[PDB]
């Protein structure tokens, strides 16, 4: 049946994007793709440069399609990390090679923290319909409609060619060994339990279990912030109000860090999970990891974000409700 | 004897910046002027667009210019938020039609955040010189050592013509009534004592007394962490990885807040703290404070940034070590 895959660019570890074409003639966009989230944004022409993220990212014209077809209604994203609003609208998108007619937002409201880090125009979610803000159908689902996959799955490539995405499939040149699965939690999104986090050898938190959300859109490894105070008073590392910075001369004593997720733990070395810019001391070296607090339902829950799946190929396997990891080469 | 003054430009009420030109013949920058620090640095050419900041900002060309001495040596300068690095180097720089020879820092490594955000190129430090990193003389003490103002002071005026600074002197056209002066507490800081914090008219925080830093370049009102927490706790804002936010429709049942400085109350209401975009319910708006944890020695004290500093008209009086307010109009 069939299997497309989607190139991703890597803007320092911390944005991995590909693109999309929307409308008729198609115009493109650099998306992330997030598991995280379930709608499909852009900006609009409609965006103001009253907002200079608006001045400096690609404006969707919808007077430029043949296919939009006007919705209108308002939406408003909350993300852990910025809120963009817009309003709903409608016309053809093609990513992979797969056209779609989807419903997605135009967005007229970015603010400059954090879109004018942004490196990409807008995002694509690959969550499922229960975390799609207005009940909008996400872009998977129709793809899944269309009936045209060799499977209900879509697998993750995140390298250190910056990346890949497969719709409908692996690609095993980018992973030894064979996958590991663990089920999903509860459906509508990608959450399974965890069973410790440790520190060297020892089960430091989560130990009666906790649960971590495996989001692609999230560039670091979240937790919330009572966790992430008691890890990092392990690591040794100081906060900073952006980031957990450690002496860059003492990047190679940190510990390894691993997580027991269903039958296997998965360990990030000191050289998986710090930005080693130099080995000069009186130099801050951030850490990748963080603090996040995901209000429930869905949190509070730990985000195994890009400094995750860097080392760990992820595949999300829709037919089966289940997450399969492989180590990534 | 001589009094200049220098024209600001606001950004959304979080960047002030003004002009300086260095070099011969003049190089132009915006810069913000900060009594929290004393460097002074901008951009330098030898930066690499392998940093974006880079690319969006005005570089400095030493080769253009025939009053540049090389003097290099390496330069590391951490911000409460910000790290930039680069090379110390000399050459001429008139702010204000005041021109003096100074020691400046050439930046070559520029982080995207929080320097994407920038609107300016650069700082101008207005500290002392105990503040100064690599014991460089600081641009203000050279300007008085030319012996040329009328005294010396510096006064602030930050707008809601964004902003003005006069050099040697204040302007009434912009404060209402007479001036309240507080002494320094300890020389070589912009810091003075302060008496409590109340909310409504109840005393909350700070009341055996703590420390203010008085800070232009800092945009909002800073306190520790553990005070912002209480603070926050009794307004009734919610926490947001970037800032405290309350439902935009709340913003006006929310209590005023006052600055027990020396013999009088300096308070902030609803209207001047919370940047209410909306009345607008389910629509979270920003409140101009957040936590921020200063290192001692300086450090802990709390920050009465740009959102205090546009309500009252600052001055900075070196002659007599000591800060004056009055009612900015
Ligand atoms: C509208 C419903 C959305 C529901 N879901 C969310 O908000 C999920 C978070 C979500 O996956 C989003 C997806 C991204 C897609 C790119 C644009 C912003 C949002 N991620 C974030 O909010 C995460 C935070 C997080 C980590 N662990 C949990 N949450 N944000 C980031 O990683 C930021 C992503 C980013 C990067 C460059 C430019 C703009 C934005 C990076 S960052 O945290 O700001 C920093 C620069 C590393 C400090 C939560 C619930 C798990
Ligand atoms: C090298 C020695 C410096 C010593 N001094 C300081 O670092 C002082 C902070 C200092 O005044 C600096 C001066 C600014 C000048 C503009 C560029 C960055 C730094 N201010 C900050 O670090 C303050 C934080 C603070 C608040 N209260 C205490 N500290 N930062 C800010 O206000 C940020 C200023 C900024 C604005 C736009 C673009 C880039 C940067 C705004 S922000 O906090 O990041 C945010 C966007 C409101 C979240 C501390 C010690 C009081
Ligand atoms: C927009 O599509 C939504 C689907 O939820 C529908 O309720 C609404 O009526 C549509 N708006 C228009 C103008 O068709
Ligand atoms: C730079 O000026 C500093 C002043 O602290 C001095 O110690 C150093 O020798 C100068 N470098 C050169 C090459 O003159």
């Amino acid at each position: 049946n069939t299997t497309s895959s989607v190139i991703l660019t890597n803007y320092m570890d911390t944005q991995y994007y590909g693109e999309i074409g929307i409308g008729t003639p198609p115009q493109t966009f650099k998306v992330v793709f997030d598991t995280g989230s379930s709608n499909v944004w852009v900006p609009s022409s409609k965006c103001s440069r009253l907002y200079t993220a608006c001045v400096y990212h690609k404006l969707f014209d919808a007077s430029d399609s043949s296919s939009y077809k006007h919705n209108g209604t308002e939406l408003t994203l909350r993300y852990s990390t910025g809120t963009v609003s817009g309003f709903l609208s409608q016309d053809i998108i093609t990513v992979g090679g797969i056209t779609v007619t989807q419903m997605f937002g135009e967005v007229t409201e970015m603010p400059a923290l954090p879109f004018m880090l942004a490196e990409f125009d807008g995002v694509v979610g690959m969550g499922f319909i229960e975390q799609a803000i207005g009940r909008v159908t996400p872009i998977f689902d129709n793809i899944i409609s269309q009936g045209v996959l060799k499977e209900d799955v879509f697998s993750f490539y995140y390298n250190r060619l910056g990346g890949q995405i497969v719709l409908g499939g692996s690609d095993p040149q980018h992973y030894e060994g064979n996958f590991h699965y663990i089920n999903l939690i509860k459906t509508g999104v990608w959450q399974i339990q965890m069973k410790g986090v440790s520190v060297g050898s020892s089960t430091l938190l989560c130990e009666d279990g906790c649960l971590a959300l495996v989001d692609t859109g999230a560039s670091y490894i979240s937790g919330s912030t009572s966790s992430i105070e008691k890890l990092m008073e392990a690591l040794g590392a100081k906060k900073r109000l952006f980031d957990y910075v450690v002496k860059c001369n003492e990047g190679p004593t940190l510990p390894d860090i691993s997580f027991h997720l269903g039958g296997k733990e998965y360990t990030l070395t000191s050289a998986d999970y710090v930005f080693q810019e130099s080995y000069s001391s009186k130099k801050l070296c951030t850490l990748a990891i963080h603090a996040m607090d995901i209000p429930p339902p869905t949190g509070p829950t730990w985000a195994l974000g890009a400094t995750f799946i860097r080392k760990f190929y992820t595949e999300f396997d829709r037919r089966n409700n289940r997450i399969g990891f492989a180590l990534a080469r």
